[PDB]
């Protein structure tokens, strides 16, 4: 129960959660992955530098480790090794985990995951500050919120749509509900970067927003991409190469989310194939095997995935004037994420006033980068608070 | 072994094929159906307009009629009621079937399917050729060859590339090697109608050309979009809704054909959900349920899906010029296709000699509207042959 206490000005009720998952539901999972087929091999499963997407090498070897290796329940107590609670908003049920101070001072922090990613992804920097803190001298409150849709989150409504205004009013909501309303800070990547700049935006509780991604087109009124530097035009192009090659599953989830909700729902293979591909072609250096089975595992113990991929039809269908971050925006650039755009384009999106450049890491910069990412915040907040 | 004779200057020997999927197969399809999960619910997948995708309404009524209704045998008869052969090309193995005459003078057509469709398309045509003539009268050789990696067709290789050009190689080769070095006919749909636009640019044995499916854009020299009938401009926006709101499912199958094919490979509901949205959104009238099951069961035990979808990188990553066809060229326009084009844009492709213009019907022309393309066909045939 350290650092489980709810903030002072908290005005709801701390319900706690833990992970619990029956095991019948592991047997089944085992079953219908043991049950499950292998595609014949293609001369593009067959492709060693997956150009094509995940190799039968991998997936056979995935499959086996998954029957043999894989155990849910190291993984499970991991995840209730810190706090977690629920907490009901608009009607759904809201997950988080968090590390509270006990300091009446701590600044409010939010910290919001995307697809295909989830709480989990903050663990290792939640890690670091219970292993460099006591509840008394933390700095920061913690919040790692479940966004709709997404493990023990339940949502999005089946009656009306749901968007990316709807994730941030939600957010903004749990903050308040936890006795934020004063003020907080924002960290967002992926789908979190876009509901983190509504949030600085929008929201007057939100302060600051520090992103790890900013997925934008060349400014208008420039710079012109012929004033980028010969490493600021090799981003742009990968960046490209992402917007032509890469893009297919998120186009996929944002025209047919029912089908692709439905494909990925029949098997636990074909969830490990259409999202394994993202662990492995995302990332700097290669994550742990186990590590993709889990959170893959994760995914389909809650069926998150038809669940999540509602945003897709927003953010897969300004940045200097109406979507433009007037508060103070930081921004970390770890180069193997998708769409490296160059600080002088990231700029004209906000009132940039803080900025780090890393040599390595890619997408998922909180499981890569966990003390950069931490270290980054910490500074951000200690000069923007 | 009526209509089954091999021609008089064929260089190959007849190898008679026949169907025959071990019940161990049906047995393992049939428990893959039961034990496959479905999707939860969502906002997504209760739109009964199916602007998302298939709903969960239709894929459980799927699922309960693949279980309790779908028998593979009477459609395994069916399959087996016209002749079938292989033959080897290039190390592939080759299947088709087809309808020979015994006339020295009849005229060779090939009938090239597309994806997700097969040989058995055309079935319908071939039983209403059987119907009026004996194999004495029958004016055509009907050839309905199965596209390197579907069905009963082996490959495409493993250890090399294969392309548009290879198909059509193959599909000139294969009749060239039944005896019609001297001259034959193409009708083309879909996939099939990119092969057979290659086979009357490059191959001197393919005589003429007649396409339902001509995919383009807007001609550089004539006629602009504002000079179109206001049906026409309709059929502009349909395909324009294709290109944009309709191609995910094509760009994934382009740019990550190993993942998709392993995860349509994982579970029959995966495939029937991915196929099926095919089927239901590309028909004018709706096709009976247990024809999708069919053809969705089809690719299931042949491992099609994986090895068909290799032409993608292609057909969805010049035909002014380059992909002219400078042969006698015949168009049929089914309103309900995908790529709905003004005539006149279609005679800037090629000599344009035969045009036929429905009311009715959609995608699938061999099997919604078997009578009008036979006729068109024969029509055509007899015009420039
Ligand atoms: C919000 C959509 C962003 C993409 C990854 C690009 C960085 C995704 N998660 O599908
Ligand atoms: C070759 C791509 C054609 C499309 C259908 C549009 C007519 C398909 N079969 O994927």
């Amino acid at each position: 129960k350290a650092f489980a206490k709810f903030p002072s000005s908290a005005s709801i009720s701390p319900n706690p959660f833990t992970v619990s998952i029956p095991d019948e539901q592991l047997d089944d999972l085992k079953t219908l992955v043991r049950l499950s087929k292998i595609a014949p091999p293609t001369y593009e499963s067959l492709q060693a530098d997956g150009r094509f997407g995940i190799t039968s090498e991998w997936l056979t070897t995935m499959r086996e480790k998954w029957l043999s290796e894989f155990d849910w329940r190291p993984f499970e107590a991991r995840l209730n090794s810190f706090p977690q609670f629920t907490t009901e908003i608009e009607g759904l049920t809201i997950h988080f985990a968090a590390l509270f101070s006990e300091r009446e001072d701590a600044v409010p922090i939010a910290l919001l995951h995307g697809w295909p990613g989830s709480f989990v992804e903050f663990y290792p920097i939640l890690q670091l500050f219970r292993e460099e803190y006591t509840p008394e001298t933390l700095p920061f409150h913690l919040v790692v919120p479940s966004l709709p849709g997404y493990t023990f989150s339940s949502g999005p409504p089946l009656d009306k749509d749901f968007g990316l205004m709807d994730n941030a009013r939600v957010v903004d909501q749990l903050m308040k509900d936890l006795g934020f309303g004063s003020g907080y800070i924002i960290q967002g990547g992926d789908i979190g970067s876009f509901v983190g700049r509504l949030l600085g935006v929008g929201f007057d509780a939100c302060k600051a927003v520090h992103l790890n991604l900013c997925a934008m087109r060349a400014p208008p009124e420039g710079p012109s991409i012929e004033s980028l530097s010969a490493a600021e035009k090799e981003g742009i192009a990968r960046m490209e190469k992402f917007m032509t090659d890469g893009l297919a599953y998120a186009m996929e989830h944002s025209t047919r989310p029912s089908t692709i909700g439905h494909v990925l729902s029949s098997s636990p293979i074909a969830l490990l194939a259409w999202i394994g591909e993202k662990y492995l072609q995302w990332v700097d250096k290669p994550l742990p095997s186990e590590t993709i089975l889990e959170m893959v595992s994760l995914y389909w113990l809650t069926e998150s995935f038809p669940r999540a991929i509602h945003t897709y039809r927003e953010t897969t269908p300004m940045l200097q004037k109406e979507l433009y971050i007037h508060k103070p925006f930081g921004f970390s650039f770890f180069p193997k994420d998708l769409c490296p755009v160059p600080r002088s384009w990231i700029a004209t999106t906000g009132n940039l006033v803080f900025f780090r450049d890393h040599a390595e890491g890619g997408h998922f910069a909180a499981l890569e980068r966990p003390r950069e990412l931490k270290t980054d915040l910490t500074a951000f907040v200690e000069q923007v608070w």
